[PDB]
């Protein structure tokens, strides 16, 4: 629930002008620059690499769900919401009583002579894509942009910008309108759901309430999300289904998204506005595509492994488009499970062939689509469009205690273990690999006793010049 | 569709009085006013210009769309197209009914001495719009037709006036696909279904211009429009001669007013004969009569106040114009094109003025399949301007999304990235990484920079002492 009371700003635009719902939301440069700028990351000191193999197992299985980077496709995605919402807006003023009458009225004002010029001046979409493309996660920090809920005292209007509609797995569209009273609920503090969303009523009765309290708490927009679930035996068929869709459209009356896989595409061929959420492309323009590069980068730094490689080759990136092929959970779940793997065995550093056990074995269920995508062709792609890894939540866990029922000790772990600030651990995992850990570790110790006043940043050229010297 | 119960009013004119589709027309001067006056764009703030770059190129990439300079073509375009509007209907006033008939009885006057003086005479008048692509006839078409209601319902005559329809051309077009486009534009603006009755694949051109000249009558239309004739493919159409029959029969079969508009090699089509009159709708020229011609003055003023540049160059220099108009020839949209793209050029390279090597850069890296038109209108060879006069540039919408996401990208780096490509070496990457945590990266990278600089083939081991030397204090 997120209420905010209503700031009214001037706009430079005739339509909007003087509709307070469209003025009360953020501008429209905010929600284009909050795209690129809100993002989401770990806190990783390196006091978090000295630590335990459970700790840094744990802080490494988090990555998967607080981890955002923002790439080009969320701002093309920020934009059209944007241009939804205030679209949809533009028909609902509540003081510009009738658009065909001012048409007339201005028509007549220019035949007496009143007005010297005058203009006769004169939504749905679909977005489409693989599982594990990153549909979800964008549409919620797209919608954090926003305020769910804008209250107006100059009248008694409870705006809900966004609501978002989940499918139910095996779903049927009986549950969508109940889910909407649901989800309004939990959005705006009512309770919709004992009255209106009862079994006696039929889908007509709450299409009808559907579009009465959405225009009663004026919807920018209606998100339905995951309609891969939805069962096509249960709801009826494609047609029905879309039939369903294209109706709910009309009686609501507010812009409306509908996100889902390739396969789910199959539903509205005999028809949407559709944008499509593609996996992430290493080369572009017959280039090699930055945001790849960077993205790799900036998950790069989220490494907790003790002697891991700190610059990415090109080979172990290449392979990981190879294995992922830009769909982005099994990047980061490639990721993260080669971490985890690394953990158990030793050897922690992230090699290609590492990645490709990863990939061989606790990937399997999503190989099918994955060679879709590398054969380009379109029906096999929309085949395993829905195909997703299950229980990995569960597999984290067992490999997580994989690495817990490890006994042995790598040589790194041990040198930490004889050293005893977190300062020191630091200097040495600074140049643990430059230099022989036997020799390493009792200078640092002995420099770091002789001098306590003297600052860590001073402390290592002494400890340089003493190992050179 | 705009549909309009008419309000009918008093034209100063005799020929005009008493006509319903000339007096539910709005008034010729507010017409001409409306397309003139109106000049509706961006309204930009000091606070703009210091906002963040990824806002500032979205109000950027929007001027292309969003600004409109009336210039004289233009203002004569809208002149013509009310008087050709009102002109057509003069004719095909309701009242003036069996005009024949009228001849007959004032010629039996005459002949009985009743009347003392009468004429015996038997106005669809023609236009041709020439001008190179890019030289803003569709958007200047689109607003001389929006100061016009579409449809104008008479609920005395129960008849529904159409003023303008508007029929666009194909890429590979044949004569076929105009008249069958006649129907289907006309479908979207009346309720009418034309095109599911009448106007099939079926019936012959010969037919359907019969079946355009009744159904044009029945609602009166004002002025039929057809517009991009380059497209229309010469070898799918039958050739030069039997295009140029189609629209002189499509003029004299219907007796509506035509605009056809089209690049200077479409002028060949119509070249045998001078029919049809002739507007040329020029490139904006340098110098009028050796002297500075100050719509380009105008044009190019106005159009860089709309410029998002923090260290803007305060007024635009003669040297940036004339380059400008180098590059551009004066063809408008090369000009507001070379403008916004130099300006996102300006902020990816993170600098914020507008050099004429920016412009020069942005017209060689970007506007390439333009060069030859461009260059040919330098000559001032006719006949090589005309054989370039149909290229456009494509898929710069696309162009400005990349630029604008670019410049989003640096935007949002992380002061890691731009440290790690600002270094040119794995060893001074390596040894950011390293001192990243406990060193600022003020000193961080141009230290490592100069060290690997003064000391090329040297280890990463030996180096990291002089490195932190430096930052300590040191030379
Ligand atoms: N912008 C991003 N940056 C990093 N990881 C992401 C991003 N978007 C998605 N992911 C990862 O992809 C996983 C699945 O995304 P999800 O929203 O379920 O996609 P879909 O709905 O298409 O299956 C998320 O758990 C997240 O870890
Ligand atoms: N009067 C004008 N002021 C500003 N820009 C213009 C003007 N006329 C045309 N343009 C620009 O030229 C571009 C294309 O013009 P267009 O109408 O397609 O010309 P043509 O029909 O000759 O190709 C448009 O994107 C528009 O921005
Ligand atoms: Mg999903
Ligand atoms: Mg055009």
């Amino acid at each position: 629930a997120t209420r905010i009371q209503a700031v009214y700003r001037d706009t430079g635009v005739e339509a909007y002008r003087d509709n307070p719902f469209i003025e009360a939301l953020p501008p429209l440069q905010e929600s284009v620059n909050s795209a690129a700028s809100l993002k989401s990351s770990l806190q990783l000191t390196s006091s978090d690499l000295q630590k335990s193999r459970v700790i840094r197992a744990h802080t490494i299985c988090r990555i998967p769900d607080d981890y955002f980077q923002p790439l080009g496709t969320h701002l093309l995605l920020s934009e059209r919401i944007s241009v939804m919402i205030r679209g949809g807006y533009v028909g609902r003023n509540p003081k510009t009583g009738d658009l065909q009458k001012h048409l007339q009225n201005g028509y007549e004002r220019v035949q007496t002579g009143e007005l010297e010029t005058f203009r006769f001046e004169e939504q749905s979409l679909l977005l489409i894509g693989c599982s594990g493309s990153g549909k979800t996660t964008s549409l919620h920090r797209i919608l954090a942009t926003y305020p769910q809920v804008i209250y107006h005292r100059e009248l008694n209007v409870e705006q809900v910008v966004y609501l978002k509609i989940d499918c139910s797995h095996n779903g049927s569209l009986k549950e969508i309108c109940l889910n909407f009273f649901r989800a309004l609920d939990r959005a705006l503090g009512s309770n919709y759901e004992r009255r209106y969303g009862l079994k006696r009523h039929g889908i007509e009765t709450m299409l009808a309430l559907m579009s009465q309290i959405a225009n009663a708490h004026v919807l920018g927009l209606l998100v339905i999300d995951e309609i891969q679930h939805l069962s096509r035996s249960r709801s009826g068929g494609s047609q029905e289904m879309l039939n369903f869709f294209v109706t709910m459209v009309n009686i609501i009356g507010v812009p409306v998204m509908l996100i889902g896989t390739p396969k789910a595409r199959e539903i509205f061929e005999a028809d949407f506005g559709a944008i499509f959420w593609d996996p992430i492309q290493q080369t572009q323009r017959g280039k090699p595509n930055q945001e790849w590069i960077a993205f790799t980068d900036n998950l790069w730094q989220l490494q907790l492994l003790q002697r891991k490689d700190a610059l990415l080759s090109d080979e172990v990136r290449d392979v990981w488009y190879e294995l992922s092929q830009g769909v982005m959970d099994i990047v980061v779940k490639l990721f993260v499970l080669a971490q985890l793997r690394a953990l158990a065995l030793g050897n922690e550093r992230i090699t290609a062939g590492l990645l490709r056990q990863v990939y061989q074995d606790e990937l399997k269920p999503v190989h099918p689509m994955l060679e879709a995508l590398r054969s380009g062709i379109p029906e096999r792609i929309a085949r395993y469009s829905d195909l997703v890894v299950p229980e990995i939540d569960k597999r984290l866990i067992q490999l997580q205690l994989d690495i817990a029922a490890i006994q042995e000790q790598t040589p790194e772990e041990k040198a930490l273990q004889e050293l005893d600030t977190e300062d020191q651990r630091h200097l040495y995992l600074m140049l643990k690999e430059d230099y022989d850990s036997s020799l390493l570790i009792p200078t640092i110790k002995k420099a770091f006793s002789q001098n306590p006043t003297m600052t860590r940043q001073k402390l290592l050229p002494l400890v340089l010049q003493w190992l050179m010297e």
